[PDB]
């Protein structure tokens, strides 16, 4: 059991081959961390550039989630990709990042219901469904979430185009690849639950159809930068900012063997607390998603270097990114390395980017 903690993580700086096209040279990844703090024009700063590259150490970066295009964007100062100024300062960090010895992904984002016009002009919110959710966006002055518009197909036509776009701008901004958020009640999580998506075309009701949208993005998104440099991220457990519905499970038993046959270079969770058990997924996230999918997954959720190591060694999944962690110890990996003492994570770190 992964409580049964061990004295050695070593496998966790094993050598990790993803395919053909990258290799990482240790198993831990950096999770992906929205920190607001992008300037104006939605441009990753030079500080940003100095928080990645100290971060280099780990095998694989995943970068905070990046919008796709403006009415995307659901918090403060959350980068882009679709400018070629964002290109410009993305570039400066990837190329930070590389000159370290490191490996970055971007993740690829469009925030779907949990837009707020505030951000882009006073423009539709979309979603699969005119399904608003409660409240208002965090640590912000009275914005109160809004109904959605019901996207159309020519909506979702463009949304599809605007991620395979948006992963082009990726490969000139000299990222190693894109992870595609499809996690954590954004867009494409959107349209995989029943809270959400209430539509009855070929986009909503059936398994195939909810997965369509995941699908039909994936596939763009391989067509333009290949199946080696595209990863997905993925909640089959509802959390944040979306309805849990038993119905759920069977739209994820679809959606994961198809995801298989795309040969991804990772499928990775998207949740706080791993060893948290779902029911209708019989048990943990990872553990049901280890169930249903074959190729490389990347756990993540409150676990230590240890409980990691020891879920690695047992098979429950293959990489583990490292949130909170990361963001209280920038010398993570060496710290972990050579049993160092780790700070633990306050929220109030978020203030700080270092
Ligand atoms: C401040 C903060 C920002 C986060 N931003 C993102 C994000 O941009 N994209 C994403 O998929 N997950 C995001 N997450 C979730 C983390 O990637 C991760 O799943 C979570 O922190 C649990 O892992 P941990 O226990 O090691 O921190 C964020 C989490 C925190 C605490
Ligand atoms: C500033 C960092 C993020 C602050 C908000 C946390 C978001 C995640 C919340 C964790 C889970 C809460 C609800 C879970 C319901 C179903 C669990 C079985
Ligand atoms: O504030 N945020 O923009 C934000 C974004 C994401 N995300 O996944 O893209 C999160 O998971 C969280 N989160 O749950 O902490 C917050």
């Amino acid at each position: 059991t992964i409580e049964n903690t061990v004295n050695s993580v070593e496998n966790l700086f094993d050598t990790y081959k993803l395919n053909d096209t990258i290799t990482l040279k240790n198993r831990i990844l950096m999770a992906p961390l929205t920190r607001c703090m992008a300037d104006a024009n939605l441009v990753p700063t030079d500080d940003m550039v100095a928080y990645y590259a100290r971060r280099a150490e780990a095998g694989l970066i995943i970068s905070e989630a990046t919008i796709i295009r403006p009415d995307a964007q659901g918090y403060p100062n959350t980068p882009g990709i679709f400018t070629q100024a964002q290109i410009a300062g993305w570039r400066k960090v990837t190329d930070a990042v590389h000159a370290n010895g490191g490996k970055i992904f971007v993740q690829l984002w469009h925030t779907g219901r949990v837009a707020h016009p505030h951000f882009f002009g006073g423009g539709d919110v979309l979603a699969p469904s005119a399904q608003k959710i409660e409240g208002s966006v965090p640590r912000m002055r009275e914005l109160t979430y809004v109904t959605p518009k019901a996207v159309t197909v020519e909506d979702i036509q463009g949304l599809v185009r605007d991620y395979a776009k948006a992963a082009e701008n990726v490969i000139e901004a000299g990222f190693d690849g894109v992870e595609i958020h499809g996690a954590n009640g954004y867009l494409i999580d959107q349209f995989l639950h029943h809270d959400s998506n209430r539509r009855t075309d070929e986009y909503g009701g059936t398994p195939v159809n909810m997965s369509r949208f995941a699908l039909e993005v994936v596939d763009a998104i391989i067509a333009r930068i290949g199946h080696d440099r595209t990863g997905l991220r993925i909640s089959p457990g509802a959390y944040f900012n979306m309805a849990s519905d038993s119905r759920d499970r069977v739209v994820f038993d679809y959606l994961l063997p198809e995801l298989e046959k795309r040969d991804l270079a990772f499928v990775h969770i998207g949740i706080f607390d791993d060893s948290i058990e779902f029911d209708y997924l019989g048990g943990t996230a990872s553990s049901y998603v280890r169930a249903h999918y074959g190729k490389t997954l990347v756990g993540v959720g409150s676990y230590s270097a240890e409980t990691a190591s020891k879920a690695i060694a047992e098979d429950k999944f293959d990489l583990i990114a490292i949130g909170r962690p990361f963001i209280a110890n920038p010398d993570y990996v060496a710290k972990v390395r050579n049993s160092e003492e780790l700070v633990a994570y306050s929220d109030e770190m978020l203030a700080s980017l270092i």
